[PDB]
C-alpha cells in the first residue's frame, strides 16, 4: 500500500506583484528542450516517455518528481526561477512547483552561480505531460552534472 | 526489501553561535499550520494523517520527508531558515533536518526571493508527529506551488 | 515494475571557465569522510555499506541519491559546490550531480550561511563507490542537522 503526503501553502491564488502569477493560462518562463534521455550511467526512461522537452506518462499514479537548472553568468538584480508545469486534461498548463532565487545586488557582483534544486509529490494521470521551464533562459547552464529533470512512481 | 542509508555529519550538538541550537528543548522559528491536504492534483493524504499543522504517522517505517519554504519580501541580514521537526517518545523535539540562507548583505537590496527545498530519509515510529519550522514567518509566501510539505513510506 | 526517469542537459563536457570541468580524472574539492552512519532516529544503514566517506553499492539498481551540505563562515566571493561522485569500473570518479553557490559580493558581508541540497536517480551496479565533494571543506559546518548524505533503492 502507498502511504504518502504532500501539503501546500493554502494561497491558492497568490497576489503577489514581484513574481506575478499567470492569469489567462500563459506559461511563464521558457520551456526546457535540449534534455538528453538514454545516455547509460547519466540518464535513462523506463516505462515513461519523452518528447518535446515533456516527461509523458505511461502510468497512472503517484510520482516524486524534481529538477535541477544550474544559472551561471559573467557581467539591478535577476529573477531566476524554475517553474515545474504539468499538462492534462485542464485548459491551462498547471504549475505544480515553483522555485525562485534573485542573484546578488551588489554592484561588486562579477559573476553567478545559482543551481535551483526543488522536488515534490504528485498524482499523475496517463498522458499527463510534465516540463520545467525557467526565467533567463540564456543563463542556464546544460551541464549535464548540474542540470537535470527526472522522476519516479512510487508503490 | 528496503535498501537505503541516510548518514549525517559526527557533531552532534553544534557549538556555532550563528544560528544557537536549542539547549532547554524549545523549538526554533514558527510551526507552520496553514496548510492545504486535500486539493485533488495538488495535495493529498494517503495513510498519513495531518492535524495542528503537523504530519501523523500511521504506519512506523522508512520515510523520505521534504519541504519546501518561499521567503518573499520587499524593502543588516535576514537568517531564513526551515526546520523539520519530530515529536516522538523523547522529552524534546527534534530537529531532523536544519536548511539555512542569509539575504544578500548589499544596501542595494530592493527585494528577495529565497526558495529553500530539502528533504532526507528518517525512521519513523507510529503516531510520530513531524512539521515545519521557520524563521522570520512574516516574510514567508504560502503560495500553494511554492511552499509545501510531504513525505512518503519507502518499502 | 519499476517507473522512473532522469534526463539531463545536453552538454556532456562543459567549457564553463568558471567552475572548469576536470580533465585528467582529478576529483574537485575534498572528499568529506566524517559522516556518522548509526545513530537511531538520526542515521541508519540498511543493506547498504559505509567505508572511507563511501556509501558502497551491495545491491545492483536504480537509486535515489542524495546529499545537503552546510557551508558556515564569518569574516572576493566564495565559490560553494557541491559534487556527488561516482567510482565504478571506469578510469576516472564520474560526476553524477554538481551543485554551485557564491557568496554574497557585499563588502558588507559579515557572515554567509548556505545550505546546497541536491538529488537525483542514478543507475548504480554493486560495488559501486559514491561520495560527496564539497570546495572550501573548512567552511563546511558538519551538524548532525544540516549536513548529510543518503540513498535508497527504487522498486
Ligand atoms: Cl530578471
Ligand atoms: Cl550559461
Ligand atoms: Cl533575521
Ligand atoms: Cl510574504
Ligand atoms: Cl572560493
Ligand atoms: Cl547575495
Ligand atoms: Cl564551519
Ligand atoms: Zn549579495
Amino acid at each position: 500500500q502507498k502511504v504518502a503526503a504532500h501539503i501546500t501553502g493554502i494561497t491558492r491564488r497568490s497576489n503577489s506583484a514581484l513574481i506575478p502569477i499567470s492569469k489567462d493560462g500563459k506559461t511563464l518562463g521558457q520551456k526546457i528542450e535540449s534534455w538528453e534521455s538514454s545516455r547509460k550511467g547519466h540518464s535513462f526512461l523506463n516505462h515513461v516517455l519523452f518528447r518535446n522537452g515533456e516527461l509523458v506518462i505511461e502510468q497512472e499514479g503517484l510520482y516524486y518528481i524534481y529538477s535541477q537548472t544550474y544559472f551561471r553568468f559573467q557581467e539591478r538584480t535577476k529573477q531566476l526561477v524554475q517553474y515545474i508545469y504539468k499538462y492534462t486534461s485542464y485548459p491551462d498548463p498547471i504549475v505544480l512547483m515553483k522555485s525562485a532565487r534573485n542573484s546578488c545586488w551588489s554592484r561588486d557582483a562579477e559573476y553567478g552561480l545559482y543551481s535551483i534544486y526543488q522536488g515534490g509529490l504528485f498524482e499523475l494521470k496517463k498522458n499527463d505531460r510534465i516540463f520545467v521551464s525557467v526565467t533567463n533562459e540564456h543563463l542556464m547552464d546544460l551541464d549535464q552534472e548540474a542540470s537535470f529533470f527526472g522522476a519516479f512512481l512510487i508503490n
